[PDB]
């Protein structure tokens, strides 16, 4: 019956005030030795990649879980500010890196997005 349009912003806000404070964070993301908390729920929802990871019954129960050694920290801290916030961060000399860490992670928009930042640079 009655929609109300910005309920969801503000559950998004509350989850990225839970993150801050590190409650029910269930997950630490390492990244080229640099470590990320995380709820696994929002970043299923958010990521194609951790979708997969914690579908499969085997690996859902993993609290740490090792990116690929190539992945950008930098890159992957702005893309989980994103997944919690809604705001992509770009900065001329970070584009790239957004624009790899988003492909590895199966965030296609934020790929099409981060490549016309470039090219209009």
């Amino acid at each position: 019956q009655i929609q109300f349009t910005r309920h969801a912003s503000d559950v998004l806000l509350n989850l990225n005030r839970l993150r801050s404070r590190d409650i029910l964070t269930d997950v630490v993301i390492v990244v080229s030795r640099e470590q990320f908390r995380a709820h696994k729920t929002v970043l299923m929802a958010c990521s194609g990649l951790f979708y997969s990871i914690f579908t499969d019954q085997l690996k859902r129960n993993l609290s740490v879980i090792n990116l690929d050694p190539e992945i950008n920290p930098e890159g992957f801290n702005i893309l989980l500010d994103f997944m919690y916030t809604s705001r992509l961060n770009l900065r001329e000399g970070n584009i790239m890196a957004v624009m790899a860490t988003a492909m590895y992670l199966q965030m296609e928009h934020v790929v099409d997005t981060a490549r016309k930042f470039i090219k209009a640079s």
